[PDB]
């Protein structure tokens, strides 16, 4: 009743998903993509990846960009109250980055790639 929790989705090809088809998934089952609003979020994601083995995954997190006067948003609809951006992201790379990815390695880090690239996933319920 106190705190949403958090579940990776790591998939072969053949079970990826674009960010709105993992944002349909996620709300589907009473939740939302994951929003990282503080260290205490990465560190409990960075907890389940280490627990799974499931290293150096890539994952869409809930950051889509929204008109230009709101910018990077949380789908769940929580401030963007923390950055974890790698270094000279969100770059926009060739105008078609609209989407928010984590780097599921150490640095936890994100990046903004097309939204129609196929990823892994994490929800928050
Ligand atoms: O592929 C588009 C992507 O390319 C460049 O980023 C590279 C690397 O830094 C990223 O971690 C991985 C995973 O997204 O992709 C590339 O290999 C950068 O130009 C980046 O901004 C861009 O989104
Ligand atoms: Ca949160
Ligand atoms: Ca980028």
């Amino acid at each position: 009743r106190t705190s949403l929790c958090f579940k990776l989705y790591a998939k072969g090809k053949h079970e990826k998903k674009t960010w709105f088809e993992s944002r349909d998934f996620c709300r589907a089952l009473g939740g939302d993509l994951a929003s990282i609003n503080n260290k205490e979020e990465q560190q409990t994601i960075w907890r389940l990846i280490t627990a799974s083995g499931s290293y150096h995954k890539l994952f869409w997190l809930g950051l889509t960009y929204g008109s230009p006067s709101e910018g990077f948003t949380w789908s769940d609809g929580s401030p963007v109250s923390y950055e974890n951006w790698a270094y000279g992201e969100p770059n926009n790379y060739q105008n078609v980055e609209y989407c928010g990815e984590l780097k599921g390695d150490p640095t936890m880090s994100w990046n903004d790639i097309n939204c129609e690239h196929l990823n892994n996933w994490i929800c928050q319920i």
